[PDB]
C-alpha cells in the first residue's frame, strides 16, 4: 500500500500556472469557457506584447538596411519582448484552463510530420503522404475528461 | 557511460523551446545554439510570420466575444480554434527565439522570476499590482552575456 518507500522540472506553461496562482488569479485545471472580459484582458495584453515585438524588429531592420552588423547584445530587447509575449500567450492557453503544453505537442506533432514532405522547386514546404492535422479539438476533450 | 542496462527513454519530456529546436534541424534549418545576429532576411520572416499569427488569434477573439454578446454561452469545444492558434503563436514565438540561437527557456526564466517576484507584492486600493521590497528587474541583457559562454 503506502509506506516509507512510497517530479520533472516544471515547464514554462507550469510557470504561468504558479503565476496566475501568485497573483490571486485562481485559474481552472481544465477546459474553462472564460467570462467576455477575460478575453478581452487577454486580447488587449497579446496585441500589446505583439506591438512591441513588431517594433523591435522595425529597429533592428532599420540599423541593418543602415549598414550595421547587430551584435548578440543588441538581440537583448527583442529577446526580451519574445519572452513577454511567450507569456501572455501561455497566460492566456491557462486562464482558459486549457494545458499548453498537450496542446503545443499535438501542434508540434503535425509540424514535425510536415517538415518530412519534399520541397517544391520553389522551396516551398510540401505534405508527405499520411500527414494528419493537428486535431486541437480532440485534445481539449481529452483534458476535459482526465 | 552507457551500457546494456541503460534506459533510453528520458524520464522527462523535452521542452517546447527545444521541439522549436528539433523542428528546425527537421526543415533542413539547423540552428546556433548561442546567441547570433540574424540576417534581415531572417529578421522579416520572423516579423511576417508573428504578424499573421497575432492577427488569427486576434480576429478569432474577436467572434468569441461576438457570441459572447448575442447571448451564447461558450463550450470549452467553442476554445479550440483559439486554442490551436494561441498554439501556433507560441510556435512562432519560440521559433523566433530559436533561429536568434537563443535559449528561450533561459529568457523565459528571468522573465518569470522578475513576474514573480512582483506578484509578491502588495496591491493598491484600486487593485493595481505594487511591487514587493527588493524587487529587481528581469536582467535579459545578462541572460544573453551567459549564453554566449560556455
Amino acid at each position: 500500500g503506502i509506506d516509507p518507500f512510497t517530479p520533472c522540472p516544471p515547464t514554462n506553461a507550469e510557470r504561468l500556472h504558479e503565476f496566475h496562482r501568485a497573483i490571486g488569479a485562481a485559474t481552472p485545471e481544465r477546459p474553462t469557457p472564460p467570462p467576455p472580459e477575460l478575453l478581452r484582458l487577454r486580447q488587449t495584453l497579446l496585441d500589446e506584447e505583439s506591438a512591441e515585438v513588431r517594433a523591435e524588429i522595425d529597429h533592428l531592420l532599420a540599423r541593418q538596411a543602415a549598414g550595421e552588423a547587430l551584435s548578440a547584445g543588441d538581440l537583448a530587447p527583442l529577446a526580451h519582448e519574445l519572452a513577454d509575449l511567450l507569456y501572455v500567450t501561455y497566460g492566456a492557453l491557462d486562464q482558459l484552463g486549457i494545458d499548453a503544453d498537450a496542446v503545443f505537442a499535438e501542434v508540434h506533432r503535425a509540424n514535425l510530420s510536415k517538415a518530412s514532405g519534399p520541397r517544391r522547386a520553389d522551396g516551398k514546404q510540401l505534405k508527405p503522404e499520411g500527414w494528419r492535422p493537428a486535431d486541437v479539438r480532440g485534445v481539449i476533450e481529452r483534458l476535459q475528461h482526465a
